[PDB]
């Protein structure tokens, strides 16, 4: 039985309230739960859905040289495959294999409805409305390393802004937009932005084009017997229009706005 590691992140994987009365993969619901089923069916394997032990995605601690999250669970043999909103990156790709992307995404802007901002350039041009990113991670690093004039102006502002514009968690950045009366705009992944845009109170809005391009891929260890088949299944699902049906289902058909 293939051990699938994944993470509790809405709308990808969610516990079904009455989960104790249920068993196996039946305790979970979400985009990645439906995805796991399509992939297992098309790869010819039976599987068990497990939630990553430390609730993390996958990062190598520079001091201990130890991978945490779903990446660590693959690299240390705790799970066979990771089917979750796991971004395809160069550091992760050096220790594990990724399938072709099953979903695209990129840095975007979240505003509370009514704030006069339509782009990153609009943000870069003013001071009334504060803006920031998660306190540690790719989005913060993106701005820190950017050579693009607008994104550099944005970095010069954010690193020195007081009170701090950086937030400890994604939930805080979202709550901060909602509670700041339009004086705070949040920089996060487009997938999370558009998901929140379809959740009550329906007071948030995604604006502007994406600042970069990333993708979530399915992960397997180097030399995995699963690697080849899962990659072909991802391509086949996209071509049959299934990934789009799946995203629409979990983001819009189940929308509240």
């Amino acid at each position: 039985t293939v051990v699938v590691t994944t993470i509790l992140e809405s709308p990808y994987v969610m516990m079904k309230k009455n989960h104790e009365m249920l068993e196996g993969n039946e305790r979970y619901e979400g985009y990645c739960v439906d995805l796991a089923a399509e992939i297992a069916k098309h790869c010819g394997f039976k599987y068990k859905l497990t939630i990553v032990g430390d609730g993390k995605y996958g990062a190598r601690d520079a001091d201990t040289k130890i991978w945490n999250g779903m990446v660590g669970e693959l690299v240390y043999g705790k799970a066979d495959i990771a089917i979750a909103p796991l971004t395809i990156t160069l550091v992760r790709e050096e220790v594990i294999d990724f399938s072709k992307p099953f979903m695209s995404l990129g840095i975007s802007i979240m505003i509370k409805k009514g704030t006069p901002i339509e782009s990153a350039e609009d943000l870069s041009k003013q001071t009334e409305i504060a803006y920031g990113t998660l306190d540690s991670g790719s989005t913060k690093e993106f701005f820190r390393r950017s050579k693009i004039a607008v994104f550099d102006k944005m970095w010069t502002y954010m690193r020195s802004a007081e009170p701090s514009v950086f937030v400890r968690t994604t939930a805080e950045g979202v709550a901060r937009v909602r509670k700041s009366k339009g004086k705070y705009a949040y920089l996060l992944e487009s997938t999370m932005n558009e998901y929140i845009e379809q959740r009550k109170p329906c007071d948030t809005m995604k604006v502007g084009g994406n600042l970069d391009s990333k993708g979530y891929g399915i992960a397997t260890p180097k030399g995995s017997s699963l690697g080849n088949a899962v990659n072909l299944a991802v391509l086949k699902l996209n071509e049959q229009g299934l990934l789009d049906k799946l995203k629409n289902k979990w983001w819009y058909d189940k929308g509240e706005c």
